[PDB]
């Protein structure tokens, strides 16, 4: 006959089919915790030790599953220690319901203890963003912030005045509208354009396909495109995986976080057809400016034509309409272009293989890289922070379409790392689970390695520890006419931290180290979590955006320079292969 | 000549007198990284690992010394990192200016990586909020900032894109101000209106002054107004020390971050004189329910009468008034009042005592605040974290004008144990320093146990292990009908967090054990950090706002279960003493 | 080799098919008019008297052809005068681009004059809301801005720093994606799920189609629907005219905007087929309390299961999926349920026909409302104010699929019937063009019946003039236990008002004056604007959901009270019908 309105609550969160959620309990969310108490069995909390933890594992829950992720924080601080989670959740557009403890209706505006108005507060980072005032429509405001971040993939925040779900509503008046949840029957893809768009492309002398996570269902057809027409495929970074790394025409993602070969390519090609594509740098880094032809398939109207001048731009599904191309054309016979990039792509990988095969000194990123592929599942999920890690991973990891990769895509957020490895174990207890961060990412959120201790998540942490912020000392190399300033920094053994947090870990600095303790990492990670910290050098990696191997474009001397930097002795422009194949510039 | 903006920036800060400021740099930020970096001599960088840390030891530095504190946050999440200690010199009323980076002018809104429309984001949080667009007037803009923080009492906001600093301006055009900055001369308090506050508080039959922080100035004026007219003493509990705890009229502070003896002074007082104060539970609490006049001395016009219905405000600085009632009044003999409360506070403190002089057996938080005070120097800085902590040091500290505490008052963020301290260090290298934090406060923050280290700043840091968020577990149990949860967790070893970031650590679990390890930390942190992680305990410290003690207000029963629960059989309930020198309820 | 910024924006405008656009000059903006003035044989500006009304017809632009509306104001007032057309413009879901004045980036941050941070302003109304910073990316910010306000179906803002237009930037940069331009997808129905739908709706006793403006496209469904299946049709008050008004199973729309047979029917519905319906009131006027089952037709997945817990939902163009059901029903026989309806409408209809025919005596709404009817053209466009005309309107004009009428939906700002007739006879100069409007909201935009008179705007302005804010008169009457207050006030003659302006005009106030000064009207209106400004009783409209007819249900006295006070003696309660065809109620 009646209900605490927070039992209703939670009813409609276990309605839509949230399986956990995050936070940490206060005064000002005891009513909340008080029903999560009474429902252990349905719906699982998950306690952190800092609620950005808890923000960012439900970006991370909506990114790996596409279900929305759910937190909360109490009054004040709480709330907005929610702040890196729920950026990182607008700007990667996933679906997270946040809720914030707020003192009783009878205690607010009277300018007690931590009580402010909130609202102001989430503004801005939030799709929908409401203070409740009333116990009966609770549950319907809850239902509405849920089914609002799913159509408008982004946050819902609900602020909830603590009495409000220990009073008494009628038993049989709230409802949750999980039932009426689909996804649309789209139409075909339009038919003419799709038609015109694939004679642009198949006219071109120096073709690209350039797709992002937008075409995350259509790895099959992106790879028999390519196979088919002849036509090398570059991605967005967040798109590496796809399709398979081993792809021999896979040229990488372009600009920093990048593969020599996609920025190259790139900077010849005469037409690209852009597909499930954002790309921030598009403009900024004229990406396009020696482009003829910019076709483009989005399923966004926002997104048409938005990155470039756009010849023909089809409003559509990325699979359905690549498969529709597909299904238009037939075998094209080996070009110049399509052999200098293989080319191009084998000097590149073999490159890469190089500083991923020493045995033995000083450990760099490149080995410990190569250390994650050894003991790597093939259906892995990796939670990646920010920094070096992002480029490096990027070119090491070899990745197929079984593995899932996280990060902090565009508000690119560093602390990602452990909160997206909770998530990624959380979803999916049966595979292995990678946390690569480097230390600066790492110390941010080292406090929830706890949590993965306490709630027997099997993470294999790894660490990248060059005491800098390495991304940011490499800036600094080149834009700053001062000394390095805040980007070397004292060293923090990971080992005992993990100790601390009753983990089991390692540390290592020489190459010959990795065999055994990733082998040990791998076991231990059966059942338990582990850290391994990789004390590695301070090497900038190879600047893809900075390529000095043109004689036609850089002085020798410059190129002498490069080489030994990178040790890239065996690196060749694609100049080089062009050439070889009877192409010019 | 010429100058680069962010050069004159640098000049403004320096101008203002602002020694030093906090943050992380990245790309969006290098160019304020680049003019910071060419003036290492006049002041002074602080890398902390999350900027969170930062922005708390900005309001920290405005706590202790009333001089703007400064931070800093790069684009996106390095700003949004910001907020905790934002918020907390937005509700604790101090100066903070905050710097935040954002993409050149070239490339705002145009989409690109980690660039977003950033003025939104602190339009809450700040007195002042603005995006800068010209490099020409970006010293204004700063020295505008500053100027406003301090004359608001606030957070000044400026997004700066990272072009403009790097860009070159007219060196002579440019100014700070500085060198106009002045404290006001204020008229004597109104004569005719203190006379007659006077007069009502002389011929009160139970009288209470009730100060905060607002008399900070005015410590020897309330100690010998309380002497010469035996009114006892009470205060907010951010005002303990302002008068020497040692002081035997000296109640203690009300509500829940309290002691006994002032929470029922307070239920019993007929006239209450409210000086300097602003505390949040005046109204929630229903404080002054049963009090005939009260009368109000405040500097601000927006606090009169806002606490309580109020008969008498004076308008003016606290000291001054103080000082000009005492100048008026003279000796009343003891009375039976003030013998019932000096007799109420005696048994009070035998009972703290009783806790604290405990030998052996299992630790407590009562013998660790023991082991803080016989190795505290009289002029010790106590930063202070947020939990039972608040309630344990108000209890057990023993604080004189000499001493310092800050804590986050108002907005109540846990965190600020570690940054407070590094504040603290920073300001007074040549002063003693403790950080008192719980252990789910202690690890928000742990990372910047690093920051203490790598700057050689000798933090004494106390870390009370219940495995509990405590304060909110006593909570659940006063509120929730269904389990604790969310409230035990698992150990964290900081003796081993503290030898990770490479600082000397102690873990003691046994009352016996405090003196040789306090008598270590002492001697250690005359050079460098050091961290004791006290085992404690999850027994509940004695509710002083749930009093069992009174015979003709509880039963039999409540009183003997919480004497019992805690060790509380020797306390007698104020009636006892009024009784006693022949007054009623 | 250059453009100048401002003209580029304007090319931008152009490229997307602007005609038209509204706004006041100021120094602020003297740049962006600069750019104007050379285009004005390409682009037309209008210039209005207040800044809100020129965001009212950018929004009613939209509402009437679906392109996107444009405004701008100046700096500070001029901005802030837009808002009740912008909001009108968020709440009524339509693309608007306003272009806000700012003072140049080299006095922006001095707190110059009328200078501010103009961005906060407009946070919360806006979609999209941005403050340009660079000449170069002006045009994309533009071009951004139309492409977001399209796609997200709302308000997008810019704030131009009045530099930015004034500068060269390179002429070959800049473009306009509107050539990629497209309409979202129309998703298809599921065949499974319709077929469910259908028999639910083919197996209810009482069945009700309640379509709202998500199903415009979709008349002849409908009608045929009905027709077909002997189901009654009621719609939202916006949606009136989608059915032709003389539909004999149009039983009109619920709540207050309203009509008898829709609320009636409603009360006794068994099953509801929902349709391009988000009906505001559903939840607050316990709408669907008595449904049984209640199915959903929409294309927003946030619209799905909001008003009703749904038992069939449809995510899908509602024209497909109406065309879907269409095509597997055929013919039933009329039942009791239609019979009872169908003679419901025949009662309601003659009321409002006897109310409407009478031909001498005092002047009220109906009568006017008549002679509207009788110059009215078969496609006439009316914009509608806000209050009793509403109520009336729905009532009284006699609507075809040909017909279009637009007022402030959902925000509901008054003085949106002089700016939305500007808007329509701007984009429809061949179609009559009626302005309805109450002396309330006619007063809060009169000054722009000047805009009329200025660019030769043949509206036909009909001001129903009772000296009262009748709308909440009605609602004191209803819920205040004191005095009428601010609802009864002076008269304002608008034939004088009129004018003043130069407009034409003509006072009535008794009904035999009508038919002649209609005709005149009708024929000014062939060339210029006319105003008939009509002196109307104080009588309340029937409210049809406080209906006294039901002697099961209310006192003889209420009955008769009822009946005398609306002249509604011959109706006769659902009931009755219900009754006669052997239904209970
Ligand atoms: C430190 C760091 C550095 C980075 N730098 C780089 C870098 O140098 N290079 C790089 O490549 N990345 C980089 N990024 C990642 C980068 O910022 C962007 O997030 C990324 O390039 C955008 O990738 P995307 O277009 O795949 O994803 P999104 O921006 O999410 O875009 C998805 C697109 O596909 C569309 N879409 C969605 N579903 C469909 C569908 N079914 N059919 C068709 N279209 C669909 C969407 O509307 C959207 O346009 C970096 C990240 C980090 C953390
Ligand atoms: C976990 C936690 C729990 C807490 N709970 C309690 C509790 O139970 N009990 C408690 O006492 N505190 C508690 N607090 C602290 C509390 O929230 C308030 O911050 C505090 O009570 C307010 O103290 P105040 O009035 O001294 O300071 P403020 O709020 O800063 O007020 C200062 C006042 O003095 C005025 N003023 C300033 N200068 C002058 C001057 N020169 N002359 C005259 N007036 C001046 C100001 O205008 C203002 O009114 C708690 C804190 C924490 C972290
Ligand atoms: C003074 C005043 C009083 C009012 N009071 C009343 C009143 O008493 N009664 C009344 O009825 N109205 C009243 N209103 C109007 C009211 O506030 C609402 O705007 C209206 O009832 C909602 O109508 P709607 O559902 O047609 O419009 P909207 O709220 O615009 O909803 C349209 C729906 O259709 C969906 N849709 C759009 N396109 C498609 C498609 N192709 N296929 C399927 N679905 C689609 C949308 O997603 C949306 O859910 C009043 C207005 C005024 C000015
Ligand atoms: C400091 C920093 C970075 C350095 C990361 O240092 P790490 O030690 O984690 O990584 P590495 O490069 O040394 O391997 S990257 C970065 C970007 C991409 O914006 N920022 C800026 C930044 C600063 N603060 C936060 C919370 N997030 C951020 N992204
Ligand atoms: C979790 C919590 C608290 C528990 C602190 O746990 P601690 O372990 O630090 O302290 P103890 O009580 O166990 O000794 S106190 C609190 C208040 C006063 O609001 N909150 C809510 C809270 C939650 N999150 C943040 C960042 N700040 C907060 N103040
Ligand atoms: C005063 C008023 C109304 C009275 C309208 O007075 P009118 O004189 O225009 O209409 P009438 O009813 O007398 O024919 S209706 C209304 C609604 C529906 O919200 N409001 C409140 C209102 C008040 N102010 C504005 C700008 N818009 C509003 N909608
Ligand atoms: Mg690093
Ligand atoms: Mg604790
Ligand atoms: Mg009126
Ligand atoms: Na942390």
């Amino acid at each position: 006959t009646n209900i605490l309105a927070g039992a209703a609550v939670i009813k409609v969160l276990e309605a839509w089919g949230v399986d956990h959620l995050y936070g940490i309990p206060g005064g000002s969310i005891n009513s909340i915790m008080d029903a999560l108490s009474a429902e252990r069995d349905r719906i699982h909390y998950i306690q952190v030790r800092h609620e950005e933890v808890g923000a960012m594992a439900a970006a991370a829950d909506a990114k790996l599953t596409g279900k929305i992720g759910v937190c909360f924080g109490s009054a004040g601080p709480g709330g907005t220690h929610l702040m890196n989670g729920l950026y990182d959740a607008r700007e990667d557009h996933v679906p997270v319901l946040a809720l914030i403890g707020q003192f009783g209706t009878t205690g607010m505006n009277m300018d007690t203890f931590q009580e402010m108005n909130e609202n102001p507060i989430y503004a801005d980072v939030a799709d929908y963003n409401v203070t409740a005032v009333n116990a009966a429509t609770l549950p319907h405001v809850i239902d509405e912030a849920i089914r609002r971040a799913y159509a408008h993939q982004g946050v819902a925040v609900v602020q909830i005045p603590v009495d409000l779900p220990w009073q008494q509503i009628p038993a049989e008046d709230w409802y949750a509208s999980a039932n009426s949840y689909q996804t649309p029957l789209l139409p075909e893809p339009d038919v003419q354009a799709v038609t015109r768009l694939t004679q642009t492309l198949l006219a071109a002398e120096r073709p690209l396909i350039y797709y992002g996570i937008g075409a995350r269902k259509a790895g099959k057809e992106l790879e028999q495109l390519s196979k088919t027409l002849k036509i090398p495929l570059m991605s967005t970074y967040p798109a590496k995986g796809i399709v398979a790394d081993r792809y021999p025409a896979y040229l990488g993602s372009a600009n920093r976080v990048a593969q020599k070969p996609a920025n190259e390519a790139l900077a010849q090609a005469d037409v690209v057809l852009f597909v499930g594509n954002n790309y921030p740098f598009a403009e900024v880094s004229k990406a396009f400016k020696n482009t003829r032809y910019f076709l483009q398939i989005d399923i966004d109207p926002a997104k048409l034509g938005k990155r470039h001048k756009t010849d023909i731009a089809v409003l559509a599904d990325a699979q359905k309409t690549l498969a529709a191309i597909l299904a238009q054309v037939s075998e094209r016979e080996s070009t110049p272009w399509w052999q200098a990039n293989l080319a191009n792509v084998k000097n590149w990988r073999a490159y890469l293989a190089s500083l991923e095969d020493k045995q033995e000194g000083p450990l760099q990123a490149y080995q410990v890289l190569r250390a994650v592929n050894k003991i790597a599942e093939p259906d892995a999920i990796y939670s990646i922070d920010v920094g070096d890690i992002n480029l490096n991973a990027n070119r090491h990891l070899k990745l197929t379409p079984s593995n899932r990769h996280i990060t902090s895509n565009l508000f690119a957020t560093m602390g990602v790392g452990i909160p997206g490895a909770i998530a990624a174990k959380l979803n999916y207890p049966e595979r292995q689970v990678f946390n690569l961060a480097g230390d600066g990412g790492a110390s941010m959120t080292m406090q929830d390695l706890a949590t993965q201790v306490q709630y027997h998540l099997p993470v294999i942490n790894v660490v990248f520890t060059n005491c800098q912020y390495g991304w940011i000392k490499d800036e600094q190399e080149d834009t700053n006419q001062n000394d390095f300033i805040g980007v070397e920094f004292n060293d923090i053994d990971f080992s005992k931290i993990a100790d601390g947090v009753h983990m089991q870990a390692f540390r290592v600095n020489k190459i010959e180290q990795l065999p055994d303790v990733f082998e040990q990492a791998k076991a231990i990670a059966q059942h338990e979590p582990v850290l391994i910290d990789a004390v590695i050098t301070g090497d900038r990696p190879l600047p893809a955006e900075k390529l000095r191997l043109d004689s036609a474009m850089s002085s020798a001397a410059d190129i002498e320079a490069f080489k030994q930097r990178y040790e890239a002795q065996d690196l060749q422009p694609l100049s080089t292969y062009l050439k070889q194949f009877g192409l010019d510039d």
